[PDB]
């Protein structure tokens, strides 16, 4: 994937983004998205490496740790989130989780 830089990271948020987007076309895997969720985190994180930025870097890295935790959530879970009869499916939140981290790199170098 070259260097693993915000170009690519881009590509690894939208691509799983885009998993999440699958989860209604036909159902999906939740797997889609948390398994390349951790992937693009992957890339964030070891890209995080190479801001210059210094006092700016905590922005955009904690933003990519938000995504951390997550999937996380977005994982399984004991029974907190779905016991059985209640599903719900709006993951939302990796929406506002992803756009964040790309509106700070952009702002940010």
């Amino acid at each position: 994937s070259g260097a693993i830089t915000k170009g690519v990271v881009l590509d690894s948020t939208e691509a799983l983004c885009l998993a999440i987007s699958r989860n209604s076309e036909q159902m999906a895997s939740h797997s889609a998205v948390l398994e390349a969720g951790k992937n693009l985190y992957s890339f964030c994180v070891s890209y995080v490496d190479s801001i210059q930025q210094m006092r700016n870097k905590f922005a955009f890295r904690e933003a990519i740790n938000k995504l951390e935790n997550n999937l996380r959530e977005l994982q399984i879970c004991p029974a907190t989130a779905g016991s059985g009869p209640a599903a719900t499916q709006d993951f939302s939140k990796l929406l506002s989780s992803v756009k964040e981290i790309s509106d700070i790199v952009q702002r940010l170098e």
